[PDB]
DNA sequence: TTTTTTTTTTTTTTTTTTTTTTTTTTTTTTTTTTTTTTTTTTTTTTTTT
């Protein structure tokens, strides 16, 4: 009688997928089209 | 006697770091109002003269 049990636990399995894809997703906007903030050539002196 | 190029003066603009002030939120704080236990007052009955 676990018939309900497991299926129900494959239904927010399945439904939960789904939010894996939408935080792959939020990744893909939130990709960085960018890189690391430069050094400002004081900070070489300081930091290097 | 003339011309060309480069190394020095100075000048202009931007970013990062570090200056101050105000507002919002959070903390300590007595007055007023509310809650509970209580010592004084009121009522009735029984017994005795």
């Amino acid at each position: 009688k676990r018939e309900q049990t497991i299926e129900n636990l494959y239904q927010l399995a399945q439904l939960t997928q789904q939010v894996q894809a939408d935080r792959i997703e939020i990744v893909l906007e939130e990709r960085r089209d960018e890189h690391f903030p430069p050094m400002s050539k004081a900070l070489m002196e300081t930091r290097s």
